[PDB]
């Protein structure tokens, strides 16, 4: 069973003793801080407070076993046993907090409050922070949401500017991830953060995680095609790599299936294998079937080039009404080695340079999707805001010397829509003076209730990108 | 519940419909291929086995559940729902696999095999790709141990050249990366893979996984003192950071207390705060509790030497033995904001450069020692190297002509200790000849049980540097 009494950074187990005395009200706020990445995807908050924060999640047992833990940890006895115990015995273990967030889904430019955090009871003024370190690991879903929402972004211009329209556009980047992330339960978060921009995923951890704390209209989230890896191809020898071609398309004839066509020769097998020995079980698949022929190693853009000059000469390339040329229904390509917003980038230009539409290609990406972020990639941060020490509300913030951007904001804040449709949030309280319409902030915490919910489904038009909604 | 059948890459549910017919056995191997992180230490294994492979893992209601999903995941009947129902039927769902793993904390040089995979069930020839994708999740605590690992190797050599010893070695690098990673579970493994080379971890859910997977001859593998942070300091207001330093500091005036001072003006609070209004306070201190002045921001190098000659200005500084500076047993440093392997290079190899001995310093990092590393890093990769089709065995690898670096192993594997003291892995099953040695791997999984396992303590010790060893010996 999971202990929120242990799910904090060690040393905030001290702070109680450390606040002001008379300290009353302790009120924090997380912002993406500004500094490429200028609006941010808010996601992820939903999943963190119904697994780990409502309901009783204070018991006798949780106390003893944190108090023994602790007593070995530090070497002393520093743990706040009786502030927990009051919160046990008084709420029936429930946390005296409250939390206001901006609607999951919604996009948001850098250095805008996303959610605050206070106490609501005087007693329990340390609890504010002790969350702290659990609300702080909602920079990931953050992150891989809004990395991957910019990938779409250059997935959509270009898609429109070779074919003129967004057609499969959701099916353009898939997620692979599963074995490259550090553990199950980050496959299940980062994947369902990708399904907020798509439709493809193959770690199904993230299909689950959906269901039970989102929710969606269709039965899943996510979708697959049958595929090949090299396993599945150099286990039948090396002399007989045609033999595992011919045995996987017919095998799935009546459904995509994507083939690794790399394991000892890319070009020899879409030249020679593809393109002649079995060119008659392609030419005859349908359109809702076809073999995607998928490369993994190499230059990126130099093999995906390759690869389609190859097949270009080998199957009837048409022209579509924008000029680019466009492989025949039953053939496409998926390039899922060494793909990441860059070089996703450097691809789809490289295509559009030789005249081939984006419609020839999908994308896969594993450890660039879930794995390499970072959280100094939105400066995401958690900062106290607001104090009332005997009585007085005061305005706090940290203001280092050496480095401006650190700076944090200044106490009581709302977030507002400016008159030209833009973002801005109040320091200060000022939101209170009503001269910016109204909070969109909204209490989905309260007292260890969750109070508003988002389905996964408004998350996903929440997130739309403009181009979409044009 | 955590389900197995739910466990695996999509496209693997159609993986037993892709083999050659009649195919008995596939056996899979993992590595760190070759391609600055020459040795690997091998960590992690033994939690996966434990929580996710062994045991009943095979129900009727996962079966059910998983054919489910998969037939609106896919919007087809692709699942291989009598392949298992037959490991439930067979084997009251235990998995009919064999593993065998080099021992946990070894040392390894890049491209060795460090563990196989091989159904023991002829029937049985798909599952072991099936759970390729669980147990290639090793790379993290894999990558953060090894990481970890390089970062006191340099820590070490500046320690020893500073100050003559290795006294506090294990506590120069500390763990603050809870907040920074992207779950609670990852948290856990990442700071037991760092708590394999040093002591102290601020992530405190590390320590219940070392003890409730590998266990430890002590009450706690993991240790901590009081720290402040930027909300218990400002909370006092600008005005009043005197007064919030004073009090945590009497609060905690007989154990360690870490103190971030760079809220407003670092510069200002070492030299009149601490090194003037408060220093009565600061030289009272006993040796078992001193001060520990936390710089947050600027950068990293320039701040800790200005730091540090503005405190070698306010408090007594002594020459140690070998000729660097050194602070009063009351008062240390600890640099905890963009540290990583690279930073934390340039920083002792300045302060050495400016006479300073590493006794001084500290270094805490988060997102650089759990979250900021990728399986590129080290290439770990999973790989079928021999599979038996009617009957007769084959050698079975990946060559792509673009990349030789990408090329894959040949048939049985075997991890071996040459004459000159180094590791060989024998391929094509030539280990078999006994030219070399005893296999290294052990068998450590199979048939749904764990059959060899290491405490945390046997894996400190295999995790050791060199240099340790030397200073021991
Ligand atoms: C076969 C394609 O399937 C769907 O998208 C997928 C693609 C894909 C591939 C190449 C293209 O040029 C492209 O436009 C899309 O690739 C996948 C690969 C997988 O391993 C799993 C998948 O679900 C898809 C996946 O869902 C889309 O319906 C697409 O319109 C159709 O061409
Ligand atoms: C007060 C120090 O505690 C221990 O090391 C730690 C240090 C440290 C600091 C400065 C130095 O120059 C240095 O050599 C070490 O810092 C910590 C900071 C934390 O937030 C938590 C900790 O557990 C330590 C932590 O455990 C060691 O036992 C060291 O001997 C002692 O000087
Ligand atoms: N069926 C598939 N379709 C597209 N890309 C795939 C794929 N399977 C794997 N990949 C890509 O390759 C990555 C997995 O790497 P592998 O373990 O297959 C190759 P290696 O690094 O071990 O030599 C995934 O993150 C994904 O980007
Ligand atoms: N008590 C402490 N001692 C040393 N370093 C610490 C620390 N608390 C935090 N840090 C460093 O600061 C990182 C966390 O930064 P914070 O979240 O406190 C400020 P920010 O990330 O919003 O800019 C940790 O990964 C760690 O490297």
């Amino acid at each position: 069973e999971f202990n929120i009494l242990l799910a904090t950074d060690s040393y905030k187990v001290t702070h109680y003793k450390q606040y002001p005395p008379n300290t009353s009200k302790v009120y924090s706020y997380f912002e993406c801080r500004e500094k490429k990445y200028e609006e941010t995807v808010f996601y992820g908050l939903q999943y963190i407070l119904n697994k780990y924060l409502k309901g009783k999640v204070v018991t006798k047992e949780k106390i003893q076993e944190a108090k023994d833990v602790y007593k070995e940890h530090f070497q002393d006895d520093v743990f706040n046993e009786k502030g927990w115990n009051y919160i046990l015995e008084k709420y029936d273990g429930h946390l005296p907090i409250e939390i206001k967030a901006v609607p999951e889904g919604f996009v948001i430019p850098r250095g805008n409050v996303l959610f605050t955090v206070e106490n609501t009871d005087p007693e329990c003024y340390w609890l504010t922070n002790w969350i702290e370190t659990i609300l702080v690991q909602s920079w990931y879903p953050i992150t891989v949401a809004t990395n991957s929402r910019e990938q779409k972004k250059i997935l959509a211009k270009y898609l429109l500017e070779t074919s003129g329209n967004l057609d499969g556009l959701e099916y353009k980047l898939h997620d692979f991830g599963y074995r490259g992330v550090s553990s199950q339960e980050t496959a299940g978060i980062g994947a369902s953060a990708h399904l907020v921009n798509f439709k493809g995923t193959d770690t199904v951890a993230g299909l689950a995680l959906i269901k039970k704390y989102y929710g969606t209209k269709d039965p899943v989230p996510g979708y697959s095609v049958p595929a090949a890896e090299h396993s599945t191809i150099t286990a039948w020898g090396k002399d007989h790599e045609k033999d595992a071609f011919e045995h996987i398309v017919t095998q799935f004839s009546s459904v995509p299936v994507s083939v690794v066509s790399d394991s000892y020769d890319i070009y020899n097998a879409c030249e020679k294998i593809w393109g002649e020995d079995l060119r008659h079980l392609i030419v005859s698949r349908s359109t809702q079937a076809p073999l995607i022929i998928r490369p993994d190693s190499g230059n990126p853009l130099d093999t995906v080039l390759k690869v389609l000059e190859i097949l270009g000469k080998k199957f009837p390339v048409t022209e579509n009404s924008k000029g680019y040329k466009l492989l025949p229904p039953y053939l496409r390509v998926i390039q899922g080695d060494g793909v990441d917003i860059n070089t996703l980038q450097e691809i789809v230009e490289g295509m559009k340079q030789k005249m081939w539409s984006i419609e020839n290609i999908a994308f896969g990406s594993g450890g660039g999707l879930l794995q390499k972020l970072t959280r100094d990639l939105l400066n995401c941060s958690f900062k106290c805001s607001y104090v009332v020490t005997n009585g007085l509300g005061i305005n706090v913030f940290k203001d280092p010397v050496a480095d401006p951007n650190k700076r944090s904001k200044k106490g009581r804040l709302s977030l507002h829509r400016t008159p030209a449709g833009n973002f801005v949030t109040l320091e200060e309280g000022k939101g209170d003076l009503e001269e910016y319409g109204q909070d969109l902030l909204h209490t989905v915490f309260k007292n260890g209730k969750v109070t508003k919910s988002y389905s996964f489904d408004e998350i996903r038009k929440n997130a739309q990108l403009n181009i979409e909604l044009e």
